[PDB]
């Protein structure tokens, strides 16, 4: 329609939530905990 700068930053931010995940799973246990690395 107009103007529309979200992509910008909906890609950067896609990037920080599998950080998020990352960093749950290494609290759960990390690598020894049972359940694979979220990537």
């Amino acid at each position: 329609h107009g103007e529309g700068t979200f992509t910008s930053d909906l890609s950067k931010q896609m990037e920080e939530e599998a950080v998020r995940l990352f960093i749950e799973w290494l609290k759960n246990g990390g690598p020894s905990s049972g359940a694979p690395p979220p990537s």
